[PDB]
């Protein structure tokens, strides 16, 4: 029951972290006095392992892609050592109490997307993203953690200019996480990088639902994926945060692969915006449209479907202290999204010199202020974000949209 030694890598075959890939076992081990994980490879996977190690050795590194430390070989097996991680994203979701984690789950999703964007920018599609192979690091000195993409057994490096790859070369992926175009009977378009986005969208929902899947329970998932039968039950249609998440996740898991946002679009989505940045978006919109004509395309687009956004009369859905202070020197259209944004811009720009009873009912700039409105108008941000895509090419909106 002693310790094995192959080069600089040492591990006791008792400390097993997990199995997989028929024969390959992942042990906990040691390399250069560091805690590491060691994957043992049979002779039948020597070719594949050499191709994946070569792909990471040659490719640029990134905090959210797993970095290997060392590879060893004896006359029977090949070994790969990477940094020891605290858990897979799956064990994290199953086992951690989220009540005491704050925004750490969202950060893991942002980091996973950062890693994916890096991979796609090197022309690498992953093809097998799932909670089981997204690794969660040990804490650093300040107690913070990060997600890292692992398991490149199915990944492909596309040639330059090539948008796509053939869906018949290789295992399709892991059942329940495979984009529908990898398996559907009638498919005229080859898969592309958006297969990773579909898988990422399911992971997004799995984390924020703490274990559910957009396409149902295990045995129904892959069939529901082919049908398009998705359900985001845990996202309440009238909570501002759930509306924002539903807007992103529904795009990511869309049946049409060309409707799915790129990893770089996903990184720009308000799903990741801080409260302050949300308020900065509201002010930049209000300033951008202040002198636009009501007949212009931007304002016309912003107002379509806006009556439901503002709840018919937004003046009747705020507090009385704010109502009284809006009648001081001008008038507002209660059914205009643009005028609701004007009111927010003015109260933010004159907040210091507002009455004390008004500053109390609003809360402090910016976090309590912006929540005052998004809690009352849960669709305001989602609707403004879609509507102002007409300006996504403008320098002023580069913080909010991916373009060029
Ligand atoms: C199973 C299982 N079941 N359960 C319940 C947990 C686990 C598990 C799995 C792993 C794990 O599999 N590691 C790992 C290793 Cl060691 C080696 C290579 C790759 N991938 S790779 O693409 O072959 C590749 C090839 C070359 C270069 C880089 C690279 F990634 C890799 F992903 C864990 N690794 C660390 N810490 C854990 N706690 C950890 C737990």
């Amino acid at each position: 029951t002693s310790v094995v030694i192959v080069g600089k890598i040492s591990f006791c075959p008792k400390d097993v972290l997990g199995h997989g890939a028929e024969g390959t076992i992942v042990y906990r081990g040691m390399f250069d006095n560091r805690d590491v994980a060691v994957k043992r490879i049979l002779p039948e996977c020597f070719s594949f392992a050499d191709r994946e190690v070569q792909l990471l050795r040659e490719s640029d590194e990134h905090p959210n892609v797993i970095r290997y430390f060392c590879t060893e070989k004896d006359r029977q097996f090949q070994y790969i050592a990477i940094e020891l991680c605290a858990a897979t994203l799956q064990e994290y979701v199953e086992q951690k109490d989220f009540a005491h984690l704050g925004l750490e789950p969202i950060t893991l999703l942002q980091q996973t997307t950062s890693g994916l964007a890096h991979l796609h920018s090197l022309n690498i599609v992953h093809r097998n993203l799932k909670p089981h192979n997204i690794l969660i690091s040990m804490p650093n000195a300040h107690g913070k953690i990060k997600a890292m993409i692992s398991d490149f057994g199915l990944c492909k490096k596309l040639a330059v200019g090539r948008h796509s790859f053939s869906r018949r070369s290789g295992v399709p992926g892991t059942e329940g996480w495979i984009a529908p175009e990898m398996l559907s009977e009638d498919c005229k378009e080859n898969p592309t990088y958006t297969v990773d986005i579909f898988s990422a969208g399911c992971v997004f929902y799995y984390v924020i639902s703490e274990g559910s899947h957009p396409f149902g329970k295990s045995l129904q998932r892959q069939a529901n994926i082919l049908l398009g039968a998705c359900s985001l039950d845990c996202l309440h249609p009238e909570k501002h945060e759930d509306v924002i998440a539903r807007e992103l996740i529904e795009k990511m898991i869309a049946m049409d692969p060309q409707k799915r946002p790129s990893a770089k679009h996903v990184l720009k989505h308000p799903f990741f915006w801080s409260l302050e940045k949300q308020l900065q978006f509201f002010q930049d919109v209000s300033d951008r449209i202040e002198k636009e004509s009501l007949d212009g395309p931007i304002v016309k687009q912003l107002e379509r479907g806006g009556r439901a956004v503002v709840k018919m009369d937004w003046r009747e859905n705020i507090t009385v202290p704010l109502q009284t202070d809006l009648r001081k020197f001008r008038t507002y259209k209660g059914g205009s999204v643009r005028d609701l944004l004007r009111a927010m811009r003015n109260k933010k720009h004159h907040y210091r010199e507002l009455p004390a009873e008004v500053r109390e009912t609003l809360g402090s700039l910016p976090d309590d202020f912006v929540c005052y409105f998004t809690s009352r108008f849960p669709h305001l941000l989602a609707h403004t974000y879609r509507a102002m895509e007409l300006c996504s090419h403008e320098r002023l909106f580069q913080p909010y949209y991916f373009h060029e």
